[PDB]
């Protein structure tokens, strides 16, 4: 009922988890929930509605990109009333305060999109999450005796970066990863006064190049996972 | 081999057909070619290797907007060797020219992205296609009785604009219609030294709000898929 | 030791709070500090020294402005090793999420400066506070009873403004109110690695025209005084 | 009847060819057209109306610069109802895939001008010749056999560069040669609903440094010259 | 030689007169200077050496728009060791505070081109005459009775102009008339050590559209003529 | 009677020096004028009013920053009807051949900042003072035997900047030093219809690192003091 939402209306809980990955959120759904069903896949991109400890939770992919994620958040609250967007992905660490393994929470998204700009007066928006959110979630990690990071993004529209050299000035300004998204997930929320989070695991160094082995990597996105499900509860 | 592609290296003949809606790509594989094998499925995005009239092609999804496009077309010249890309896909009609049914060859593509500008000393990269391909599309549209339109696509990182007032500036610029990914594609492979084209069906005219009905958009979009497939025979 | 600094190096705490107006910052030492000590006054610009609650506090002027905020900042954190910034002062609401007494937490800081360009490779810079002395003024207002509001602010070169036509897009976007240098003190204490947080007391409603008479001025930021000092003990 | 052009109305033919200097444009009338007349002087800008092989084409200077050749471009299609503009002159080559004696058929222009951003809402306009002009370009070049090479050309306001260390990243996108005009020429036509095409003759190298001897320039240019002439017979 | 002037080194005086036209440059040698010589004339723009009253000055077109006037002024310095370049010429009248036949000194030149943020690392570039030449013009008008009007121009890229709306907020900014090369005098002559001035005629008012008689304009123009040989005296 | 001048009706002469340093302000007012009254205080900003060898002056402080100083003189202009704006500040040599305490000349400033962008069309306002004012200070100051230097300067958002890369080329332009305010006096006096004008003596040289103290900064301009004081007599 969406361009790219077929769920009917109703099938979203105002909480959504979201993953670019549907084959992520696939996974989720499988091993993480009771009850879980599909209730979206224009294509191929899932969306499930199920159940976690008792309380109603949703998952969605939104695919690579701000463009991509703008889309899938912008028809999530609109349409189907989501109030609470979670999100959780993978990223490279540039700063060297964060390793493999980290989680890192995005108080802050900067970019190299116009995306913002083509909103904001073409002036500076600040991409930030709803404090709240970041709250559970430090509250959350605490309890669960994860050593939660905590910093800002930089979303880029390139993954095969051509400004690899400026990776320090980021670090130095508190820039403890790189990712595609959040600062779009973020301006949308904020253009639909609705309330994100971003969450991300430091499964590559981009500055000294040490990564996960592709099992190690399910193992540190599965302790993301129940950090995200868990805040939710 | 590539954190997006889990083809072997060898598996992509070296023309391609790329859609955003890997669903696209599986009902092109099935209805149009023989011996259709899925050689990629990360993230869902299918790929395909078949036959058209005895002769080797590949399909490929590619997600929605600049940043994903960017991200599938350069893995695919960089590490699978593809050497011509011609994107087929959906479009809003922004120009009293073009009706539903029309199809597009975009001869450049305008972008409110600033990812040209990053790659590009902070100018104007011109963004287009590869003439020798454009002359096949040209040539094998007429040879197919299909009245070409010829003109500009404005490449947006907005599904949902925030400029639609700005549709008839476009328009008089000799923009026939507004897609997402474009400029995204012709900057890769005129970075990468590769050929490209895109090729848009109308399906909604965003002035006057006419629509296809779903019997007449695969019906339009399988005429398109024709002409693709011819060219590249 | 500082063109615009003449305190001798030790005199200042690691933790300072800050305010525009010197005077200001000359009342908070006499009516709420023991043995205020003025360290420094180039320029008019008043700093102080003294304990509460027997911890030791400073306090420094930086004027208006971004630039101004800057200049002030770097020798703070750099000659004279300040390690904590906690910047209060007035704002103009924009948002009909506050109201006058209002106390706003400023979890991003957007601008219509350049500086951020300048400063981050004339990409979109998120401006943040240190998290850790966000949940600190999160827990301190909440043991003082004192209703946190939490959103962006949005930090101009323009006291008079020559886009007033644009807050009711920056009120959307989770913009609570307008004031100088809040982007300035939190890209500058992003670039030195040191910790800032701002914290804004509505006296006046941009929007809806309301006003504080000078009397309940006074009280209201007496009010945030006290947050602003307990968060420090 | 117009500030910089002297003609009476339909004076000027519908098909004209237009050279940066106006000695190119007498030289083109003296030696190629039959019953030819010099119809504008305008600050020593010529034009000319006459005869090739029975047809009547016409023939106008524009200047240099983005500035100039908006100005005449301009006057030609409101005032004077020219439809079809070929542009003829000189570049400096910047790509290895070019040498001397070669004409470019310019399917982009690039620019570091800030006019079409002015003209396109501060976004990134494609500027583009007309397919069909191109078409016939390529079509007669072949049949005169002129091996043609095609691609973007970078339309610059500064001759005496300040970013040569740019020509290589150009020449990787694409770019094979350096002129003045082009981007300015591709706008205007798109913006007025005219049809246009730029063809460049490789003189001089840029990069190689190989400057072709003055006999060599005359009849490089004329066989540009008889290209021109005879795809508007 | 340079490519664009093919006078002899040595051929002019370190004092130019410039003309974007170079029938007025010739109109000038005619009638107002003794023992004239016609020193260049590549692309039919027309340059002259001769004395004036017994003194020797030169007399230079350079086309219309920046880029144009750009080239020609660099080679004057470089290759012709010009010295002070004083461009007299028209320009049409924004403000009510300057009527036609209004002398106008152009103590800063704003513009719409790119051209000074590529040369002056994409800042504002404030572009201004030489002071002793303002100075001198200043004198030379009082000895003469000329009452000279003294304020910006705006050089635009574009004589159709796109932007007619912003008129009226370029006359608040003290910008007295618009014309198309002053920003790229100044910043060529600050960028290699010349002085140059730029001296405007009001033969039309771009707002209230009263124009001079071409009977008035030759007169006017003269009394423009005679300040500018005069103060090179 | 504005919120950040607190004077009287009619306190404010019409003619009115300006610092950045408030105490710089009072230093002139103790030494140089009779009848020196502190005419406004607030936020410690003084400004005084008093005679100069029998002609009423007034001085007022305004900050650093073009932030700071637009408002201080926007509010001179709007309530206390000053005509004429002189600002007699301190900068930060960028050449060689330009010394400590040398008293500076400003034609035109220059800026990093987006306030003319913003105020402006997001063209290139180019920022200049007066005409009339600076040729009363060229012959105020020859008639003094006081030495001036006439150029650019260079107002930067920044005094700590992070592009002393690029000195030789701001020196190169003509751009005699730095400083902060002088872009944001000349575009407020040109938005408003005043007369401004900036001068600055040498208190720091950013090649070879030279720098005045504090107090010097008060006390070794005498001769610029005196200077402003005999333009406005
Ligand atoms: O170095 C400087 N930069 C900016 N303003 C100044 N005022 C004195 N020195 C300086």
């Amino acid at each position: 009922m969406t361009p790219h939402i077929n769920a009917k209306i109703g099938d979203f809980y105002p909480q959504c988890l979201l993953c670019g990955d549907p084959l992520r959120v696939s996974y989720i759904a499988k091993k993480f929930l009771q009850d879980a069903k599909e209730i979206t896949n224009v294509r191929n991109m899932l969306g499930f509605s199920g159940k976690y400890k008792g309380k109603g939770i949703s998952l969605m992919g939104h695919g690579m990109g701000i463009a991509s994620c703008t889309i899938y958040v912008t028809e999530l609250i609109k349409t189907y009333q989501v109030k609470e967007l979670l999100r959780i992905g993978t990223c490279g660490a540039i700063s060297p305060k964060v390793g493999l393994k980290d989680i890192i929470m995005a108080t802050g998204a900067s970019t190299d999109s116009k995306t913002n700009r083509v909103r904001f007066l073409n002036h500076d928006l600040s991409a930030t999450p709803d404090f709240e959110l970041s709250l559970r979630a430090y509250q959350t990690a605490k309890r669960l005796g994860i050593d939660l990071k905590i910093g800002n993004v930089f979303s880029s529209d390139f993954f095969y970066s051509f400004e690899t050299h400026a990776f320090d000035l980021m670090a130095q300004y508190n820039h403890l990863a790189i990712e595609m998204e959040a600062a779009g997930l973020y301006a949308t929320a904020m253009e639909l006064n609705a309330k994100a989070l971003c969450l991300c695991s430091v499964s590559d160094h981009l500055i000294t190049k040490e990564a996960l082995s592709p099992k190690e990597r399910i193992e540190s996105f599965d302790n993301m996972i129940i950090l995200a499900l868990e805040m939710m509860s």
